[PDB]
């Protein structure tokens, strides 16, 4: 399939050699990509084409609609019931919202937890090469991003705003990170399942 084949190419191109030096995520600069499964959940789709509309008509009729990299240890449950704002934590760079990244290799580092956790729950491996790993490729709507370079402990969107876009700079962020404060606001559409191979 030549769906599956972009989602893997995107999966692939936008891995980044990142500052801790493989500690959240390991030490990789490819993947083994094993499944990448279609989410087919009807109840998270109507939640997500019906905010999606909302937000569109707010935003000159433009969705803002990115393809953009989830990694969290509760991604099953994720599929299932969606994403929750009511989970999201206010201590975060950008405040009490559900956060994105454009580079795969960003997303992987929450696969086991924040920083990587333990790692795999056999090995406690943060870079273990033989258990799978999990990433969602969802489609997020963004609507009027608010730009952001510095810490902002948001409760909700800015004013006038549908989400954060989290840019980089010197100081602060190495890659970009966006943020949404509404659960219906993105839909996890691929499941991926892979292992970090290594270099
Ligand atoms: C839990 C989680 N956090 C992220 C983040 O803070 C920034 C960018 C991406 C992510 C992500 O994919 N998952
Ligand atoms: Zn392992």
């Amino acid at each position: 399939d030549k769906e599956f084949q972009s989602v893997e190419e995107e999966m692939q191109s936008t891995v980044r050699e990142h500052r801790d030096g493989g500690h959240a995520g390991g030490i990789f600069n490819r993947y083994n990509i094993l499944k990448i499964q279609k989410v087919c959940n009807k109840k998270l789709w109507e939640r997500y084409t019906h905010r999606r509309k909302e937000v569109s008509e707010e935003n000159h009729n433009h969705a803002n609609e990115r393809m953009l990299f989830h990694g969290s240890p509760f991604v099953n449950a994720i599929i299932h019931k969606g994403f929750d704002e009511r989970h999201a934590y206010i201590g975060g760079m950008f405040g009490a919202g559900i956060y994105f990244a454009e580079n795969s290799s960003k997303s992987n580092q929450y696969v086991y937890g924040i920083g990587g956790g333990t790692g795999c729950p056999v090995h406690k491996d943060r870079s273990c090469y033989i258990c799978h790993r999990q990433l969602l490729f969802c489609r997020v709507t963004l609507g009027k991003s608010f730009l952001q370079f510095s810490a902002m402990k948001m409760a909700h969107s800015p004013p006038g705003h549908h989400s954060v876009t989290g840019r980089p700079s010197v100081n602060g962020l190495a890659l970009a990170e966006y943020v949404i404060y509404r659960g219906e606001q993105a839909y996890p559409e691929y499941l991926i399942t892979y292992q970090i191979m290594r270099p």
